[PDB]
């Protein structure tokens, strides 16, 4: 089980996710959940405040030792310490990797739909993205055809969002001997990897020598233990080349972490592993929930099975909605979702919900909807 | 008069300043200083803890409001708050605005002796430095000769760390005539702004229209109010054009931030001014008892008076000492300054020293010195 602020407790947490939209509207749209802050995680951020710990990131700091240990608890992968970095975000992390680990103009392969900000990292970096379909998981032949055509990295998602998907280590194994034979890298996101309900999250850098050197892994505590607002994220290198390719950089490059975020993750990665047990097995049992419910009041609504996440992709191109349904959701039954188009042009007719929430405000949600959809126009 | 927690309460701080050196060693050496936070800003940052605002920042921020009115009611300078944006620090600022507001390749102007991250800054946006030195003032014919010898803009810290200087209006005016005759941007970066103890800062992007269109001005509550490790600065311009083209640079340039840090940002603007002014006084006290007492006490040390900052560039090149004067004191004298050869290749026999610190610690120093260096090798 988990804890919930009241909804008046929620809302003056005043966070991009509650205040887009009106006082009406449940917001179930950006990646921030609803769970109360993991008490370990609270305190640690409350202790360093009346600590005043406002200036500059200490020396002598144990978070890349925390990563590796969480790591290898809840993966089995044996992550050295000393190839483990801080940056202020995940994004900023692959920002730097495509701008410094592949080659200048090099064409970089985006697997579609794709969490939204990679479009804009693909501006960011000036580089010509080659999209391949992820629904129903990725083709391999896919893969190879963007490399053939140029591409010498792909950016991975594993878990897999906005599909829940987590990848098989076989899998992984293949796609970087591909990625090997075509002197490519993989850049591998796992932001989500804690959050596996259903199977295990295999880490792609430890499932051969060769993914070793081709993969960059790069993570962070902020959607398992709701923390995207202190800025800190880690960069996890699994070669000593990359690793000293890093250390070359300007520091002006790499900075950004927030003082108080690296003290929040290192208590995230030490102390909240039981939080995240509960947290996954509320996920579970939401999913299981709306995979069942949401077809049945919301009629052509369609949802594939998730292993992972807390964002379900939900296709209402079988309704009969006139124009983008996160729009109709918001303006006639009060609740907010993401549209997909923002995934790519063909996740028009899709929406992404965030159901990091109570069973309470799922059911009020769906509630709305089944009520709404019943006389759209 | 100003708070100050017990050098216990200080040391627990953990941060930068108290852990680079034992715990034997006064530290004067990084720009973080050892005030009470202020608290105004304590109790947001308190405040915003207790209401776990840890996701994404919130819509309607007036952060922005906040500043343009801090700038009106301090400098008499009536900015745009449309025109002003968050940014996660000042040097990133700079950093965006070589890359994306001079022209590729061209040559920066960086007085020396130089705040030694802009070493970096020049590292990271790969452009040449062209060096002039700023001890005693700027030569605008140095200035122009850059200009002549190719450079697109010039980066003016003022008030300029570390020599405390306040430049005149009517020198920025010239300088800015002097670059727009050359094509040339004036990046200024003012965060130390609020701290002037004996003149009146000038906005540069305010002494002209040829000023508003040339300079892009950079500046945080960070060094005034000590939340550097908060991250959140801005970036304030002065014409339309430049806000146009920062709005069409990716989301993924522009971003880092942090929650807490605009929350305290916005904080120390709206009601941080009664500290600020205690704050001056007490610098100003510092600076006046450190000038008199130093050349009395450590023979041979010789300083400019100042007129802003907390930053002092202490001369021992008229003293005997064998190898960096920093590192004597670090070893001999058990106290920490900064080795002015970080701030250009003249800065050898320099040392930088932080007196944002009490009286006591001040006076302690300098006595561990003044012993010392009786009887240096
Ligand atoms: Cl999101
Ligand atoms: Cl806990
Ligand atoms: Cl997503
Ligand atoms: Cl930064
Ligand atoms: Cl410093
Ligand atoms: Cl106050
Ligand atoms: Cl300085
Ligand atoms: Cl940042
Ligand atoms: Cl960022
Ligand atoms: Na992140
Ligand atoms: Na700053």
């Amino acid at each position: 089980g988990m804890q919930f602020p009241s909804i008046e407790d929620l809302r003056a947490r005043n966070t991009m996710k509650w205040t887009r939209y009106g006082q009406g509207v449940l917001p179930l749209w950006v990646a921030e959940s609803d769970f109360s802050t993991c008490p370990a995680v609270l305190q640690a951020i409350t202790d360093a405040v009346q600590r005043e710990a406002f200036g500059y990131q200490p020396d002598g700091s144990l978070l890349s030792q925390a990563t590796a240990e969480f790591y290898a608890d809840r993966y089995g992968y044996q992550a050295r310490p000393e190839w483990i970095f801080p940056i202020p975000d995940v994004v900023r992390g692959l920002y730097i990797a495509i701008d410094h680990f592949t080659p200048a103009q090099s064409k970089v392969i985006v697997p579609t739909p794709a969490y939204p900000p990679f479009f804009h990292l693909l501006s960011a970096t000036q580089r010509e993205g080659i999209f391949i379909d992820a629904t129903g998981g990725i083709n391999l032949h896919d893969v190879e055809k963007g490399f053939q055509a140029g591409a010498r990295s792909i950016l991975l998602c594993n878990p897999y969002n906005p599909l829940g998907m987590v990848f098989a280590p076989e899998w992984l194994n293949e796609l970087c001997d591909l990625a090997h034979r075509y002197d490519a890298r993989v850049l591998v996101d796992e932001i989500h990897a804690p959050l596996v309900f259903d199977g295990q999250h295999t880490v792609a850098a430890g499932v051969s020598d060769t993914a070793a050197s081709v993969c960059i892994t790069i993570t962070a505590p902020s959607k398992a233990w709701n923390i995207a607002g202190l800025k800190c994220a880690q960069i996890i290198f699994s070669n000593p080349s990359d690793a000293e390719h890093w250390q070359q950089l300007s520091p002006v490059i790499k900075d950004g972490a927030s003082t108080l975020g690296l003290i929040a993750a290192e208590a995230a990665y030490r102390y909240g592993t039981d939080f995240l047990n509960q947290e996954v097995a509320y996920l579970k049992n939401n999913h299981d929930f709306l995979l069942h419910e949401i077809p049945k009041r919301i009629p052509g609504a369609k949802i594939t099975p998730m292993q992972a996440t807390y964002l379900m992709w939900i296709d209402f191109r079988d309704t009969t909605i006139e124009g983008s349904p996160s729009e109709f959701f918001i303006e006639k039954a009060k609740v907010a979702m993401n549209d997909g188009a923002w995934f790519g042009e063909d996740g028009t007719g899709f929406c992404r919900l965030n159901f990091a929430t109570s069973r309470e405000v799922l059911e009020e949600a769906i509630d709305r909807m089944a009520k709404a959809v019943s006389h759209h126009t």
